[PDB]
């Protein structure tokens, strides 16, 4: 028995129900070299995301826009166990504005950050596995009331790990076509199981939408848009707002996903949105940065399983010894 094991971290309904979700997938695949999977919830507190000066001068001050937005930001990673030792092979981190956000951030969530570390086992389920826990995310924040969720499939630069700290050197990073199939084939899963109703680039979205101004536009921390826009009014400044908006959708409309998960009269009329889960504060997967320190400070590299697994005890390590 192993007191610092990823089954032993303190359980959350979300956890839960995503792990629940994965060895159902596993037992029904019912394949020889797979092990039961674990899903853990690791940080969760409330933040906002404060509108830059711009944008501020341009719609906040004058009424029409609120200066901030609320949101529950959560990290979360999953874990394999591979003959009796852990592994974690997958991260996500995950911005959730409620239910009593100001339009046009109301219930909707965003995907930070997605990555992981190629050593699930059997190589042959590792995509379908990745599927059924970004499924299982959407189908839970849909029971609760979230209306609409966000993607931007940014792929990295050589070098930059999102989450875990010294990728292996043959995880090939995809390009940018390949990580939007890839996204498109899970959400036509989602689709078929009737959880995402449909989904559009952002562009189309806001077409059909018949978004006129920037205002409308949900503004998420860390997300491409606020920054677009920032340098959209200087350009302004230096000689429409809206026109420039639409052409940067235009361009790039490809990499940002919107997904609806209620539509239509359904959306109107729903209870508030409240979290069974309590807040967990964590200092080290407090964002991102926490854990690639860590990473590097005690040398810890996810370039190998063998790596990867004494890399994955350690996290436990603090990840207990933080808890506690
Ligand atoms: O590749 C990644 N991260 C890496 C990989 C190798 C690396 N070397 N150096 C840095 C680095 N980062 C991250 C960043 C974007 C998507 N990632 C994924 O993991 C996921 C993915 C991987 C391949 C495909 Cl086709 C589609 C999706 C797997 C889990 C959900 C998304």
């Amino acid at each position: 028995e192993n007191k610092f094991s990823a089954k032993r971290l303190p359980s959350t309904r979300l956890g839960t129900f995503l792990e629940n979700r994965v060895n159902d997938f596993l037992r029904r695949q019912n394949h020889p070299e797979s092990g039961e999977v674990t899903v853990r919830v690791v940080h969760a507190s409330d933040k906002t995301v404060e509108v830059k000066p711009g944008m501020k001068a341009r719609f906040v001050d004058s009424g029409e826009m609120a200066e901030s937005f609320p949101y529950r930001t959560k990290a979360l990673f999953a874990f394999e166990e591979i003959d009796g030792v852990d592994l974690c092979f997958f991260g996500m981190h995950v911005q959730e504005y409620g239910s009593d956000c100001p339009p046009p951030n109301q219930r909707r969530v965003y995907i930070s950050y997605l990555d992981s570390v190629h050593f699930f086992r059997p190589k042959c389920l590792r995509t379908a596995v990745y599927h059924e826990i970004l499924i299982g995310y959407l189908e839970y924040v849909k029971k609760l009331g979230y209306t609409t969720g966000h993607i931007w499939a940014c792929p990295p630069s050589e070098g930059d790990d999102y989450i875990f700290h010294c990728h292996p050197p043959d995880q090939k990073i995809p390009k940018p076509k390949r990580l939007q199939e890839w996204f498109k084939k899970m959400l036509d899963k989602a689709v078929s199981e009737r959880i995402v109703h449909d989904y559009k680039d952002i562009f189309k979205q806001a077409t059909e939408d018949r978004l006129t101004s920037a205002k409308e536009l949900p503004y998420f921390e860390g997300d491409f848009w606020p920054n677009v826009l920032e340098e959209s009014i200087k350009e302004l400044e230096q000689e429409d707002l809206s026109q420039k908006l639409y052409a940067t959708m235009e361009k790039h409309k490809e990499v940002f996903f919107v997904i609806r998960l209620i539509a239509g009269p359904a959306a109107n009329s729903l209870p508030p949105i409240v979290d069974p889960d309590p807040l967990i504060p964590c200092d080290l997967m407090d964002g991102r940065d926490a854990f690639l320190t860590l990473a590097r400070d005690k040398h810890l590299e996810f370039s190998s399983l063998r790596r990867a697994q004494w890399s994955t005890m350690c996290m436990l390590v603090e990840l207990h010894t933080q808890s506690q």
